């Protein structure tokens, strides 16, 4: 019923490998539905009836011209102190995404089925030094559906997005090939679309970076993993004073940009434990644990009554597989 299984040695390039061009996680990523959900309404616009955030416009000039049309503009963001006024269900998205999109998997493969956040924490295992805990159901379909079960700087991130977009969430549901045997249907909500370029545009609020730092290097590769996974997409970075918490640049990044911030020859010089924080390797592991997982939650679930599985990773990169309770639903 059960499964325990090392996975620490996993194959993977040298944890100095450096490539120019940034690897692809999925191929043939596609968005296939996206679609707004006004949580008053308890409604979801699908499609063509989705209404999609917009990056205001100035940002976007800004973007496009490198340098902002004028004082008044650029004042407008600039200088913004983004700690102003501080003092102050998403599984069910995935499975109507899914139903709706069911008739057009690959019956040839496996799809692995859940919200953008788990893949990424997933890839990044080896990357920390916190295990990881999932749910994963092996649906009657065969496929597998994934699920799960400081106030002050994540504040800042939406007053950061606040700002830049001219409530309500919107959501691209994507698909792509990971393997000859694998697929993921994945659900993501995406802040914004840069209208000049027609390109989604993730907002990132961040102090300036101390590669070196540990911190900021995690957050750089999982910056990179979370486009990497989409079609289409751009990284706008909103840089802040740390001590006056103003904002201080604006920064646009292509996949491309994020990928050579994080992999030089000039990076890998460095010392390092987590393998360095490589892509490329984060893209190996990527690879071995999904062919692990997909492999033995399909051999436990033929041998067994329960369809939804405890999956678990040590920060030892240790796989362990338990049935959880056939009685019990996790929403």
């Amino acid at each position: 019923g059960s499964l325990v299984l090392s996975c620490k040695k996993f194959p993977h390039v040298s944890v100095n490998y450096v490539v120019d061009k940034t690897p692809k996680l999925l191929t043939d990523c596609k968005e296939v539905h996206n679609c707004s959900y006004i949580i008053n309404d308890a409604t979801l616009l699908w499609n063509e009836a989705s209404r999609k955030p917009r990056l205001r416009p100035e940002v976007c000039t800004y973007i496009k011209d490198s340098k902002w049309e004028n004082k008044a503009v650029k004042d407008s963001f600039i200088g913004i102190d983004l700690t102003k006024g501080y003092d102050d269900n998403s599984l069910v998205i995935l499975k109507e995404a899914y139903q709706r999109y069911e008739k057009t998997l690959n019956p040839e493969k496996t799809t692995f089925v859940s919200l953008r956040h788990h893949i990424i924490d997933i890839i990044m295992c080896p990357f920390l030094d916190e295990p990881l805990s999932l749910l994963m159901t092996v649906q009657p379909d065969k496929n597998i559906l994934i699920s799960v079960d400081n106030k002050k700087i994540c504040y800042t991130g939406f007053a950061l997005e606040d700002l830049l977009i001219e409530h309500e969430l919107y959501y691209s549901i994507v698909h792509g090939s990971l393997n000859d045997e694998i697929d993921l249907l994945i659900q993501a909500e995406m802040d914004s679309i840069n209208t000049l370029t027609d390109t989604y545009t993730e907002i990132k609020s961040s102090v300036h970076f101390k590669l070196g730092n540990t911190y900021h290097r995690r957050k750089l590769l999982r910056m990179w993993i979370q486009t990497n996974l989409l079609p289409k997409s751009d990284l706008l970075i909103g840089f802040r004073n740390s001590y006056s918490n103003e904002l201080e640049q604006l920064k646009a990044y292509k996949i491309q940009d994020i990928y050579h911030k994080i992999n030089n020859s000039s990076i890998v010089g460095k010392p390092g434990k987590f393998y360095k924080f490589n892509p490329n390797v984060a893209n190996d592991w990527f690879q071995h644990i999904f062919q692990v997982l997909k492999q033995n939650l399909l051999l436990l679930s033929q041998e067994s009554t329960s369809t939804t599985f405890k999956v678990q990773i040590d920060t030892n990169l240790t796989l362990s597989i338990s049935p959880a309770s056939q009685f019990v639903t996790a929403l």
